[PDB]
């Protein structure tokens, strides 16, 4: 109340959505960033905050202007991140969401979608292989492989959760040198430190390599620490490797230690029945992170966390020492699976858009995606001045462009060096004509390189054809 | 193409502002469709399948939702530390979703990494700092582990790298009043809920100072470090308020990191008339405090503020050959002050709704949260079979409803007992008749915590709650 005033904000609110966000931030014909240096964009939004409000049409504004300089991360030549694309249906979801703006703890106040998250974790579970088990959803794939780590801690120590860490003799776990840094993140934050992180070697294509696996164990053991958890990587966020899983699965057994996969990134490749043998082995988990709002499009934040524990280690880890006098079955309730109060829902936008799409549709966009990355590949091969680092497994494509002055010049002593210096170039000149966004970064002895990522669900071969001829024509004074 | 997708997208938002929008927050309507979990398992026909669904099929179930789900805007809605719908909050809440980036790096959220900075220095402001740092978390609870976790680091750097073992055993203290976030966090850090020294709370709900010294002095004698106090500026059950002045005089005769968990409480500090009760807080090492509750921004909007200036934050949370030259200042990105990678934005919602509102307006709704207390109170002393816990001193206020079988029956032996069976069972009948939800607390007899927080709540929905109550409790 007033209600015909709210109803004419939010529909005058979403129009300006709809125009300027989903209809130009999603068209090539628009660009991909508003470039403006950070003291000449506080000017222009005037962000101080003041005893006096606004008028309705001062905020209408100010809801243009944050729109017009914020990233399409929806736009197809946006390959900046491990996430890409705006699905429609994932954002009707959203906005539902944040219209009924409830915390998923506890059916009495959350019950449609404490029944959604079982049957959406269920599915996930079965993609796995699991007929049964447990898990939950997490703000951030960061947070589910703590929630893993805290768990094979507790599992092996249950006196941890008392007593901490004192009452422990020092632990160690394992996890590959391409591993995504919030396995080392979550060491420090659970009191294990950094230290108790054995980082195992990786091979030519980026794979743990299972005999270093085991030789890292028996060393952890022989200096005095226990092993009780291996982390292993089903896409990594820069080549996009996959971890042999069936043999460090293996290692696991023959040790008795908790099997973990990170599967953030790659673990939406299940859905596809072309592709899913990259993961051939997660069965044998304990433990599964996976994060449908990159490859699938599903939207900040969607991590689950999926186990094949059936004994309520999940409660029995993070509950309360403290719901005997209510009038339904409270094992609905899932405030003792976190270490959250609040949180919320994060099923319902990929519930409504798996409705839409059925799990064919979200197939046929994740054989599309690894389809077009073998487009971008052919013309990588075809184009001189591009120079593949390693062949890809998923559809993280990494590459050089090697610009005219570099061409032949491999064998100089400072190729390396100047090769280097490319892309972040291309970087900044590309962001401040707004034309695309590609992520780069170095990698070991590696000089600077692209990775790009093809998983937005509009993008076309003319977007690939663009971006390589955007780098050619930005490059050509290197 | 895109025709299509303008076309279902306002067929969607009509559904949402007429169903969860303009039925939610009327207060003809009701506030929950309770249905047995089996029956609303069926109903919903969640099982996901390899075929797709029609446009008309979709629609459907975004109507079914929001019909089944709770009406956390209605004006009875009564069961949280939030309630409400406030418009330009969930008008940023939907930009937020449409721009869908990460409160990651400037690269990718430009407008987000200055915004969030802004609202951050506003919030310690208010707090009384005019410099410090900051950042938002999902969710208080992991707010207060923050706090937890910079307090250990701040003392013990070493454990960041070698862990707890290479440290000597920790003490931490809080109120028998504290929210659980703190056990469970301990537990998560690897502390151990043994760490967790709990100090006596006095009448009113409150840490008493002299019970925290003495539990300081004690675990010291035993050996332990003293390392923490978490002091509560609001409680989730009374609305009590620490006394954070003497509770602050203790931590510094001490060297106590001193944390301030007012993620309910924090809010108040937009009131002239109201902020006294959080005097003390700006001698605070670190303070929680939730927009998403009092100020009805929106799941989740939840601040962790530091009076530090030293950029301690990111060497406790920060990720530690050929040098990454990315074109601008990359101080501005803020991936290493939090221990997650990707992180929403939330600052959009509530800045959205303060420039709209301004500071003077949101005082008003703090202030009337405050009046209509008063009234409630005032009502249930007036009326028969109504019994006050305590004076709330917050917007929480904890009372009996005795039902006429046990009006004049206090002496018996049993009547407390009989008494606790009350609250259960009015629990149960408003939820399932669907006029209203009032949360009940065991903490002596089953009492109901009012929570007098919605925008648009008036004295009539206080007259209305009070009648509903002694309807659906007549018989007992
Ligand atoms: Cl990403
Ligand atoms: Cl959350
Ligand atoms: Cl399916
Ligand atoms: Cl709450
Ligand atoms: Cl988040
Ligand atoms: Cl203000
Ligand atoms: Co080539
Ligand atoms: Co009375």
């Amino acid at each position: 109340g007033d209600p015909v005033a709210v109803e004419a904000l939010l529909q005058d609110v979403f129009g300006i959505v709809v125009d300027e966000a989903i209809l130009k931030g999603t068209s090539a014909s628009e660009k991909v960033c508003e470039w403006k240096e950070p003291e000449e964009l506080k000017q222009l939004l005037d962000l101080e905050l003041q005893s006096q409000g606004e008028s309705r049409e001062q905020i209408l504004e100010r809801c243009r202007t944050v729109i017009h300089y914020s990233v399409k991360t929806g736009h197809p030549r946006f390959f900046n991140q491990l996430f890409s694309g705006l699905d429609p249906h994932a954002l009707a979801g959203r906005i539902i969401t944040e219209s009924l703006n409830t915390s998923q703890y506890t059916y009495e106040i959350a019950p449609v979608f404490v029944l959604m998250e079982e049957e959406v974790l269920k599915k996930l579970r079965a993609l796995v292989g699991w007929n049964s088990g447990d898990g939950v959803f997490c703000p951030g794939g960061s947070i589910s492989n703590m929630y893993a780590m805290n768990l094979a801690r507790f599992q092996r120590y249950p006196d941890c959760k008392q007593r901490g860490l004192r009452a422990l003799p020092p632990l160690a776990l394992f996890t590959s040198k391409e591993c995504h840094y919030s396995i080392t993140k979550g060491a420090a934050f659970l009191g294990l430190g950094t230290d108790s992180v054995r980082v195992v070697k990786a091979d030519e294509r980026g794979r743990m390599i299972p005999e270093d696996l085991e030789r890292q164990i028996i060393l952890a053991e022989a200096e005095g620490s226990v092993p009780f958890l291996v982390s292993a990587t089903s896409g990594t966020t820069v080549l996009g490797a996959f971890d042999p899983l069936d043999a460090i699965a293996d290692v696991c057994q023959r040790h008795g230690l908790w099997f973990h996969v990170d599967a953030a990134w790659g673990g939406s490749v299940l859905l596809s029945r072309t592709h899913r043998h990259l993961l051939d082995g997660i069965q044998r988990a304990d433990s599964v992170a996976w994060n449908p709002h990159k490859l699938l499009a599903a939207g900040l934040q969607c991590s689950a966390l999926l186990l094949r524990d059936t004994s309520n280690l999940l409660k029995r880890c993070h509950g309360s020492q403290a719901q005997q006098d209510k009038f339904y079955d409270v094992a609905l309730d899932t405030g003792d699976k976190v270490v959250q109060c609040g949180r919320r829902v994060d099923c319902l936008k990929l519930w409504l858009m798996w409705k839409a799409q059925g799990g064919q549709g979200l197939e046929r966009r994740i054989d599309q995606a690894f389809a077009l990355t073998r487009y971008l590949v052919e013309e990588i091969k075809k184009r001189e001045g591009f120079e593949l680092v390693m062949e890809p497994e998923f559809v993280n494509v990494c590459f050089w462009f090697v610009p005219p002055s570099l061409r032949g010049k491999k064998e100089s002593p400072d190729y390396s060096q100047r090769l280097s210096q490319v892309a972040p170039v291309l970087k900044e000149r590309m962001v401040k004509k707004g034309t695309m966004m590609i992520g780069y970064q170095p990698h070991g002895t590696r000089a600077n390189f692209f990775r790009m990522v093809v998983a937005n669900p509009i993008l076309a071969q003319a977007d690939i054809d663009f971006l390589l001829g955007e780098l050619e024509l930005l490059g050509q004074d290197l």
